[PDB]
């Protein structure tokens, strides 16, 4: 069973909305809503990974961000450690830079069922802010 470290960014604007993308139909966790992010590569830190991943996926550079949550989740065929970074300041305007759907979603309207199950405690904690 493969083991991965994943860094993702919770991109929150001044109107309490989060920038959310939707995973491709042929990906792991296909068609699920997601915080943009990806695998932490050898030789880079979790902080460097969330910056690089957000630059690649949605075209922003996060800055002055914080670790909102770190958790582990065992999927049917892989074990993942997720680093959830709260990103409230950035350079750029997020968009579907890799051709993926992306949109702003009110925090209060997020439905954890739409996201991978690993995100459940994070979505709950976000609604408690
Ligand atoms: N990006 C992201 N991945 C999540 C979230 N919740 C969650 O369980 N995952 C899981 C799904 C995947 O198994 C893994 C994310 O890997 P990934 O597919 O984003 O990795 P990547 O972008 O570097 O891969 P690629 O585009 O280069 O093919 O973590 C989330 O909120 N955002
Ligand atoms: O780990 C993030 C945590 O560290 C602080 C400083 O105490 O922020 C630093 O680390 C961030 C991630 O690299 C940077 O964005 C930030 O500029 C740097 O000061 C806290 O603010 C944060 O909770
Ligand atoms: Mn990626
Ligand atoms: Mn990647
Ligand atoms: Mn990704």
């Amino acid at each position: 069973m493969k083991k991965l470290q994943i860094a993702v960014g919770i991109i929150r604007n001044e109107n309490n909305e989060i920038f959310i993308t939707r995973r491709a139909a042929d990906a792991h966790m296909a068609n699920k809503l997601e915080f943009p992010g990806g695998k932490i590569e050898m030789g880079e830190t979790p902080e460097q990974a969330v910056v690089r991943e957000l630059q690649e996926e949605v075209g922003i550079t996060p800055q002055h961000f914080s670790l909102f949550e770190k958790l582990e989740y065992e999927f049917p065929d892989r074990h993942i450690t997720l680093w959830f970074w709260l990103v409230e300041r950035w350079e750029g305007e997020p968009w579907g830079k890799e051709g993926q759907p992306g949109e702003w979603m009110s925090l209060v309207g997020l439905n954890a069922d739409d996201f991978p199950p690993a995100n459940e405690p994070v979505i709950a904690k976000l609604k408690r802010l």
